DNA sequence: TAGCACGCTGTGTATATAATAGCTATGGAACGTTCGCCGATGTGTGTTGTACATACATAAAAATATCATAGCACAA
């Protein structure tokens, strides 16, 4: 990708003595990147990772170069360790395991063998917007090499500690413009959209009485969001297109999961379920609606679905919404010639939850993306299978959320 | 006059020779029937001691957000 050789021609410029961080999207390649840095520097290279599976990535990214299996590339993980050598060396670790402070499973000495004995000079980290916390001060506290790489698709956190990276790690070199990528290749197009739904009188005047994170009780679980919402799965069912849906609050994708019967992801679920519901989204048809959590997002982005859905939403944590809804449209890539991708944003009037779902939105303007407001998209009137749209249907649901509010 | 005893009559017995008719024991082959003592040495289990792989509540980390309290500032 030429991007990739942009970049790498800053390596190429000066070759000795450099540090600095990398800004490339989730599809793009940057694991390519640090094999060809690898390539370059032939030394004792450490991937900073925080899941095993970009550990598989990045050990198949080493089987597309070449050898794995003799006494050179190592592995270090809580399961097992295997051997290195020096002049060469490609090794994988993760953070919790390198951090620690006194727990030991006889496995910290293995890592204090890397670096004890003084094997290293290339750092690789992965996504370095989650490097500002201790643990991570205490890593680079703990290594040293000749030459740091920082690979990472984001940067945008409001905790004013991005900036310190521009010297504990090194200032960012190259900074890719998303939307010269998208004309490179089609990662499909962004359209940005606010869906802006009528709030109900009791509601309203509940939710002014209610307050803290549960008034976020009071605003998701309005009746005009549940006929939107119904309107929205269906017209995207109508054009054929599946269709994910967030939530950052897991009693409310519970609720909505169920009454819209389709499977659902959340936390302290059984990884063979969370298996079998991405195998039938992979495969079955009839399943065209997932409801996904933070679990089903920071562990896995799929490729399908062109039509994503935020319900739910915590104070703050909108710039994190942002990278992962950004980690789905990245990972959507194809070159079609239409490829249009929809992200809704499910918010009621004169709620407190939309004012920060407008800075999520100002942080899509900096990425370059386009945004627009949607009052409402004719269509939901001609619905009679909206529920919550009958006075009683909605006395009751006031009553089931009174009870909520009473439960907390 | 009938059993008993005596004399008389018929039969089997052994033998060569042939005629030349049916009658039959024999060995083989095939189908249907009830039935199936103390000492020394050596094995033989079963609950269970020992043991390994996965589940799950814990520990911890890590990542973060929001009310309360002290201090400083402002008002009835």
């Amino acid at each position: 990708r030429p991007y990739q050789e942009k970049s790498l021609s800053k390596m190429f410029g000066n070759g000795r003595a450099r540090s600095g961080i990398i800004v490339l999207p989730c599809g793009a390649g940057k694991t390519l990147v640090g094999i060809t840095a690898a390539c370059t520097i032939k030394k004792s290279v450490i991937v900073l990772c925080t899941s095993s599976v970009s550990v598989m990535q990045w050990r198949q990214q080493f089987l597309x170069x070449x050898x794995x299996x003799x006494x050179x590339x190592x592995x270090x993980x809580x399961x097992x360790x295997x051997x290195x050598x020096x002049x060469x060396x490609l090794v994988v670790s993760t953070y919790s395991m390198v951090a620690n402070x006194x727990x030991x499973x006889x496995x910290x000495x293995x890592x204090x063998x890397x670096x004890x004995x003084x094997x290293w000079g290339f750092i690789i980290l992965d996504e370095v917007h989650v490097v500002p916390a201790a643990m991570f001060r205490r890593v680079v506290s703990t290594i040293a090499a000749h030459a740091k790489l920082g690979l990472t698709a984001t940067l945008v956190r409001e905790d004013d500690k991005i900036g310190d990276l521009n010297f504990l790690i090194g200032p960012k070199l190259y900074e890719a413009n998303w939307m010269e990528l998208s004309q490179k290749g089609h990662i499909a197009n962004v359209q940005c959209a606010e869906v802006w739904c009528p709030m109900t009188a009791e509601f309203y005047q509940e939710y002014l009485r209610e307050t803290a994170r549960k008034r976020m009780l009071l605003y998701i679980m309005n009746p005009t969001k549940f006929q939107a919402c119904q309107f929205l799965i269906q017209y995207h069912e109508r054009r054929g297109d599946k269709i994910i849906v967030f939530s950052d609050n897991v009693y409310a994708l519970q609720e909505y999961a169920l009454k819209m019967g389709k499977p659902f992801i959340y936390g302290s679920t059984p990884q063979q379920e969370r298996m079998n519901i991405l195998q039938n989204f992979q495969y079955n048809d009839q399943i065209n609606t997932i409801f996904l959590s933070k679990v089903g997002d920071t562990s896995i982005d799929l490729p399908e679905a062109t039509c994503l859905i935020q319900i739910s939403s915590h104070y703050g944590s909108r710039r994190q919404e942002a990278q992962r809804l950004g980690r789905i449209l990245r990972a959507k890539r194809r070159n079609d010639e239409g490829f249009n991708a929809f992200f809704y944003s499910l918010v009621s009037k004169d709620t407190q939850e939309m004012y920060y779902s407008t800075k999520r939105q100002a942080f899509l303007v900096d990425q370059g993306y386009a945004f627009k407001v949607i009052t409402h998209l004719h269509g939901m009137e001609n619905i009679p299978n909206l529920a919550y749209a009958s006075p009683r249907e909605r006395r009751e649901l006031l009553q089931e959320v009174l009870l909520k509010n009473e439960e907390a």
